[PDB]
């Protein structure tokens, strides 16, 4: 329901910053389909600045496909940002949900836009680092502020279908449209 994502700006590129470590790590824990020990879930660590929310997940994969036409069921992080924490039912001006698959190809849903998305993606064994920096789109965050926040692990299997869901905040499968079933993250120095 709550997290904290430190100040600070780490380099985009798929490798851990020693900075990563001075922020809690958060775990995707909520299950929408799949299981945790059978499908995807992924370690996620969370900065800030004032022009960026960056986010570094590394996801559990043993198993790496996107045959699957659909992004959203090719083996992909999905990020849901909600600037105004409004935790409205529906997507407003600065909600948004970003997508990047492990190929680093990146995708997005409402709000969602590669103006204000930059990626990179490292393979590991078992699986991959997906390091983010998302733009902010209407707010310049000071410290203690909250926003709305939800990162989502989707699971395709050998056979390009999508077997696991599993997010931060969300058992449901909902976030693509859906705010209140965000988390809240506060951006503190
Ligand atoms: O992302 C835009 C896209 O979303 C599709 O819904 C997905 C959603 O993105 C994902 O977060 C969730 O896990 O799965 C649903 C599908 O069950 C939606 O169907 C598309 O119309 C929309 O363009
Ligand atoms: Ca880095
Ligand atoms: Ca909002
Ligand atoms: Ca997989």
């Amino acid at each position: 329901m709550v997290a904290t994502a430190k100040y600070g700006t780490p380099v985009i590129d798929g490798e851990i910053d020693e900075i990563w470590n001075t922020t809690e790590e958060i775990e995707t824990k909520a299950v929408a389909m799949g299981s945790l020990d059978k499908n995807a879930t992924a370690k996620v660590r969370v900065l800030w600045d004032e022009n960026y929310l960056y986010v570094l997940a590394i996801v559990k994969d043993p198993v790496l496909n996107k045959d699957n036409s659909n992004p959203w069921e090719q083996d992909s992080v999905e990020i849901f940002i909600d600037e105004n924490n409004h935790k409205t039912g529906y997507y407003e001006d600065d909600d948004a949900q970003f997508r990047v698959n492990y190929m680093n190809e990146q995708t997005f849903g409402t709000g969602g836009s590669p103006a204000r998305f930059k990626t990179a993606v490292k393979l590991i064994e078992g699986g991959y680092i997906v390091e983010a920096a998302i733009k902010w789109k209407t707010i310049k965050p000071t410290p203690n502020t909250v926003i709305g926040f939800n990162i989502q692990v989707n699971d395709a299997n050998e056979k390009g279908q999508r077997v696991g869901i599993i997010s931060w905040s969300d058992p449901t499968n909902n976030s693509w449209r859906d705010p209140s079933k965000f988390g809240n993250l506060r951006l503190i120095k």
